[PDB]
């Protein structure tokens, strides 16, 4: 929904680093997560596929189960309390950016990967929270 930042890995992470350091960050994807960690930023929540507190969840590709939605809500609960949470998904977390935006505090940056293209960065605001609810 937000802004795509283009470039070969890891140049987009380097471009946005200053912004990532000044806000809480949620990462969706193994490549996104790893790349944010390696520039010294610790996500409050990181969701990635199986191949800090750990939560496990199964989510069949191209769905948003009730279980994923609960795990994400729980994650944000734990993050409110200053835990970093890694959600390890068995299945696929292809849609997980939507709930991330729903349940997130305002001013949170959510990142996910645009295959081959770059990194999508989303500033969490009442508008984009509104539409993400609509998307579901
Ligand atoms: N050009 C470019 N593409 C990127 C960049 N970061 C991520 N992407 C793309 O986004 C894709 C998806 O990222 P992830 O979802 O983290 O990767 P994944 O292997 O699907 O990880 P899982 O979702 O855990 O299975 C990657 O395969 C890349 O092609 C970047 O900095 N530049
Ligand atoms: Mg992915």
């Amino acid at each position: 929904l937000g802004e795509l930042v283009r470039g070969p890995i890891p140049e987009p992470y380097l471009k946005v680093r200053g912004e990532l350091e000044k806000h809480p960050v949620v990462t969706v994807g193994d490549v996104v997560t790893e790349n944010v960690l390696k520039i010294g930023v610790k996500p409050i929540i990181a969701l990635y596929d199986l191949k800090a507190v750990f939560l496990t969840v199964t989510n069949p590709p191209g769905t948003i189960t009730k279980a994923l939605l609960d795990t994400v809500r729980k994650a944000f609960g734990l993050a409110e309390r200053g835990r970093n949470v890694h959600i390890l998904v068995s299945g696929e977390e292809d849609l997980a950016a939507i709930p991330a935006v729903l349940y997130a505090p305002l001013g949170t940056l959510v990142l996910y990967g645009q295959p081959d293209e770059g990194v999508v960065l989303i500033k969490v605001t009442p508008e984009c929270k509104r539409r993400c609810a609509k998307i579901l």
